[PDB]
């Protein structure tokens, strides 16, 4: 048993919510935050931005010393760092931005991260302005993501054609 409510179930270890991360993240206080990152860990606007200015900018001022040290991630990568004052830690992931022309198939490898952490609060990787389908982003987060992931979708018209669509 945890503390996530009122989602919808859609697998055995599959939730889905129409929520906003940065609420739910400060409500629920999970364990593992997932932020939608980019190689650099800009955390300029989408997710990552609203995240980052929900911790007053402390995720970016961690995120420029991580890089500073570790240089860029991969796309399809990630790394853990801290949550801040909205979970104990985040795991930042970057899907694929095919607004910058990068390959769709990283998508599935981006999810892949999410098996090393049992529970996470999560938005759909490479949605949102990240220009990706999110209708196939979640297609490939069921058929990759084994442990429990908590989806968050903003948009409220999005969360509804994403349920009435799953197969
Ligand atoms: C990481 C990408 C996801 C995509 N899902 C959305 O719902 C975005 C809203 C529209 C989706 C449909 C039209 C474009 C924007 N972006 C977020 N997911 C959860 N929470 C969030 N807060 N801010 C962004 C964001």
């Amino acid at each position: 048993v945890n503390s996530f409510s009122g989602y919808l179930k859609l697998t055995d270890n599959v939730y889905i919510k129409n929520a906003d991360i940065v609420e739910e993240a400060k409500k629920v206080k999970p364990t593992v935050v997932v932020n939608a990152a980019n190689v650099y860990l800009k955390h300029g606007g989408g997710v990552a931005g609203a995240l980052n200015k929900a911790t007053n900018n402390a995720m970016q001022v961690e995120s420029d010393d991580y890089i500073a040290t570790n240089g860029p991630l991969k796309v399809g990568g990630s790394c853990v760092l801290s949550g801040h004052n909205l979970a104990k830690h985040c795991l930042h992931v970057v899907g694929p931005n095919v607004n910058k022309g990068e390959d769709i198939q990283l998508l599935k490898s981006a999810y892949e991260n999410f098996n090393q952490h049992e529970v996470l609060l999560a938005p759909l990787l490479s949605a949102g302005i990240f220009g990706a389908d999110p209708i196939h982003s979640l297609r490939v987060c069921v058929d990759t993501v084994r442990t429990n992931v908590y989806l968050a979708v903003f948009d409220k018209n999005l969360y509804d054609k994403l349920v009435s669509s799953f197969l």
